[PDB]
């Protein structure tokens, strides 16, 4: 998260971390068992971390839990990254409370103007390399269709979304990958790619969650 603030510690309850013997990508509880996050964030062998603040230290309140299966959306594609969503079921259910707790999924997408907060643990600098120790948090408003359309070609709007300031200095980054998008208390995005990090007419993009909803409940339901 460039030009973000700390969000204090467990103030994003459904924030997740996803850890190889560090951290590599963001993840959003949705309940007791499942983790959504990037497509492109897949990886054999992943650790699931909830309750974190400190990353780097265990500070009491983590639920370390590994993942059973990762399931990558048959239709995503590594080149353009469509489709960019992938469900992580746990080994064993996550216990719930103040600290851990679950996102719930839209019932209908957010229209442009509205506020988000994103979050994460990734790099904080736009040039060069920096990663935090503790949880980043960024306020970011969904930009006009025609915006995100304007800033790279390669968009489909109706499987992205673009978030952020084209003045730049604020967006999301490296690290961040996979990590929720919450407007409104649903979770409408999944933080995944961009062109750098907060460039100025570069705004970061999203999986747009609100047209995944079906097939979330079908997959988490047969498995
Ligand atoms: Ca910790």
């Amino acid at each position: 998260i460039v030009g973000g603030y700390t969000c204090g510690a467990n103030t994003v309850p459904y924030q997740v971390s996803l850890n190889s013997g560090y951290h590599f990508c963001g993840g959003s509880l949705i309940n007791s068992q499942w983790v959504v996050s990037a497509a492109h964030c897949y990886k054999s062998g992943i650790q699931v971390r909830l309750g974190e603040d400190n990353i780097n230290v265990v500070e009491g309140n983590e639920q370390f839990i590994s993942a059973s299966k990762s399931i990558v959306h048959p239709s995503y594609n590594s080149n353009t990254l469509n489709n960019d969503i992938m469900l992580i079921k746990l080994k064993s259910a996550a216990s719930l409370n103040s600290r851990v707790a679950s996102i719930s999924l839209p019932t209908s997408c957010a229209s442009a103007g509205t506020q988000c907060l994103i979050s994460g643990w990734g790099n904080t600098k736009s040039s060069g390399t920096s990663y935090p120790d503790v949880l980043k948090c960024l306020k970011a408003p969904i930009l006009s269709d025609s915006s995100c359309k304007s800033a790279s070609s390669r968009i489909i709007t109706s499987n992205m979304f673009c978030a952020g300031y084209l003045e730049g200095g604020k967006d999301s980054c490296q690290g961040d990958s996979g990590g929720p998008v919450v407007c409104s208390g649903k979770l409408q995005g999944i933080v995944s790619w961009g062109s750098g990090c907060a460039q100025k007419n570069k705004p970061g993009v999203y999986t747009k969650v609100c047209n995944y909803v079906s097939w979330i409940k079908q997959t988490i339901a047969s498995n």
